[PDB]
């Protein structure tokens, strides 16, 4: 009623399913289940069985089935449970009656939804050539699958202009009014990444860079994700950042995000542990949640990745990337004109918003360590029949029931 | 003295050279370091920079330089160490004095020295078409870079027939012999890996597999590598595995590792977490450790990973990889003819022993668990003026000054 960060996610044409559970290897488990869905016609490559990550006498089986399967999931479901012998958790894309929202298990799996993207005002709807251009950055995106390089994009000298026309503005800001974090990260992304005023920098190359310092990957994204899709992706440390760049008419301004907002607001901060370890926090909190807590993590994830500010000694600062690509409320900010609040999530979890620019209220980070502890805290309050961690090693999220 | 797993180590023709050094960000600290390099004639694409993973006000050097900058790196670790102020480790991959024997930081590194590489008696030398086939396989390796999908190679049915006359006699063996671990993964690796008797794996499937348990990952070798190097993987989950298969003349024989010795007798275990974690911890100990520790860390290998015996409750069955692809010592060490002693590292890390098959002696584990916390207490009496561990996300070792 405000026109917030909080876009509900849909369901694509088969949707998603997946089954969660465990098995205890004793002679032909493994095959009663197989045989289980084998028996009731479902591909076996769809079924995958490893070794439990937590229990070494278990089995733990991921699903990559769909709505098509539904009919005779019951039964299964039914089989295991009562005759098999597993805890079993349904994950739903299509969050119905008992089911889990989905939620993908293993970081491949971020490529079901990834393509899950959402004129007249925006400035470029009478370009034909922007639109055209806008088409090739979007068809790199849908193309796009986990673990390929993001294809490289040459860009125009006109695109390059508007990118020194917003670096150069925040670049001369960043030292007053930027987190120390955030301050710390960039002058390498400029030593490393092409980060200059007469340079975009290639995603891949900032992507390789990020995994270096703190795994975060990037993912190019067309438009927006749900909020359930853009923060699941955070758990496995993945960040869906578009490619494109604002139409050069009004450099200053965005209606939507843009690589300009990705890689000066975001990307920076993305390099820090403590700060990669806060939006991991936040995205490992909202697996499986239900939308009313998805709203309030996006509520959340908005007063603090978005438009957060730090409290550095005694001066504050800010760290928000909404803040930190948008020069004008970057100044607003930390003017004495906004109201500020000490961050505490269940207030700012029903916080009040709107997506216009200069906010008229911040919540304020004692640090990244205390808002991430500050979201372990919130997420256990969080309906879910288990808790999640992520395996950074295998990429795969672990479902460990309630601690 | 009885030819032992230890292979010492050499050194390239350029060798290796990596400075160890972490600097706090204060105003041209980082010019001043880079521009440090740039004037001793050090191309700046071979020092990185990037943020502390510990600290969050400090940037953590990589520096991959080799013997040619010799002559004015010392004069640059003074700089360093005296001018700008940073404590500075000179690894050298030719251990000279005062410096830290060489070791990757990144798992990329482990590029460097992968094709380090050391026939009359062995059944194949008259075998025109086996040498070429080696060949082969050696080229592969060689030609192999971390990251790249390890190519795959059809094997002939004479292979596949070789492979099968091993796989058969072990399967049929692994029930009664085998720890719980390895009868627990392998029916997976049957069911997902293409584990048949009649059928060779393709490397490149299995490294996946074993990603997505335990994130450990395949490396293909021409041949052996020195402990140095071989240990030093296990830090970065990474298993050198040699490709080809021995010669079909004797199927039942190898003086040498193959693709039957490591699908069969180490892959499976590198499934299991805990596992998976002890042959790390065994890795990480390793890492610039001084060259007595590593033929001792070597030799606890080989009394470990390569012919250890577990124990199972009042039972004790092997999980020594030399052990389970090799049915007649599968056998032998489960008999009443072997001398069992419990593992205990002090005693363990100074065993005399040879490569001859049929070992006269066996440590046995009380666990993988047991084991692993029993080389992290090894490792604390290792000559080292710094401690290390792995991180999964950038896959980059970071090293913490002795705890
Ligand atoms: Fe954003
Ligand atoms: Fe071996």
């Amino acid at each position: 009623g405000q026109e917030t960060s909080y876009i509900e996610d849909n369901s694509n044409q088969n949707g998603a399913i997946s089954l969660i559970f465990s098995l205890k290897e004793e002679v032909g488990a493994l095959a009663k289940v197989l045989r289980l869905f084998e028996e009731n016609d479902i591909n076996l490559t769809h079924i995958e069985s490893r070794p439990s990550r937590l229990n070494k006498d278990e089995y733990e089986f991921f699903t990559y089935l769909d709505k098509r399967t539904k009919p005779v999931l019951g039964s299964i479901i039914k089989s295991l449970r009562n005759d098999i012998g597993a805890t079993v958790h349904e994950l739903s894309r299509d969050k119905e009656k008992n089911t889990v929202p989905w939620f993908p298990r293993t970081i491949q799996e971020l490529d079901r939804f990834a393509n899950q993207i959402l004129d007249a005002d925006h400035p470029g709807f009478k370009d034909p050539v922007y639109r055209a251009r806008r088409k090739q950055f979007a068809d790199i995106a849908y193309n796009y699958r986990h673990g390929q390089p993001i294809p490289r994009v040459e860009y125009t000298e006109e695109e390059k202009q508007t990118w020194g026309t917003v670096f150069r503005t925040l670049k001369a800001l960043y030292k007053t009014h930027a987190c120390y974090e955030h301050n710390h990260i960039f002058p390498l992304l400029e030593k490393y990444c092409g980060f200059r005023e007469d340079n975009i920098p290639q995603l891949e190359d900032v992507s390789q860079f990020l995994q270096t310092c703190t795994g975060f990957r990037l993912r190019p994204v067309a438009g927006l994700l749900s909020s359930r899709d853009f923060l699941g992706g955070l758990a496995f440390r993945v960040f869906h950042c578009t490619q494109y760049i604002r139409h050069g008419s009004k450099p200053m301004y965005t209606p939507e995000p843009d690589i300009c907002h990705e890689l000066l607001g975001h990307v920076p901060l993305f390099s820090d542990r403590s700060f990669a370890q806060f939006s991991q926090e936040i995205g490992l909190a909202s697996l499986g949640a239900p939308d009313e807590y998805i709203e309030k993590l996006a509520t959340i994830y908005w007063f603090t990745v978005e438009f957060g500010l730090c409290k550095e000694g005694d001066s504050i600062k800010a760290y928000g990337a909404g803040l930190l690509s948008s020069f004008g409320e970057l100044q607003y900010c930390l003017s004495d004109k906004p109201k500020l609040l000490p961050l505490e999530l269940e207030k700012t979890a029903c916080q009040e918003y709107s997506v216009t620019e200069f906010q008229p209220l911040y919540y304020v980070a004692e640090s990244f360590s205390d808002a991430k502890e500050k979201v372990r805290t919130f997420a256990a309050t969080i309906p879910r029949p288990f808790s999640v961690r992520y395996d950074p090693y295998t990429q795969r999220v672990e479902v460990l029931d309630n601690t």
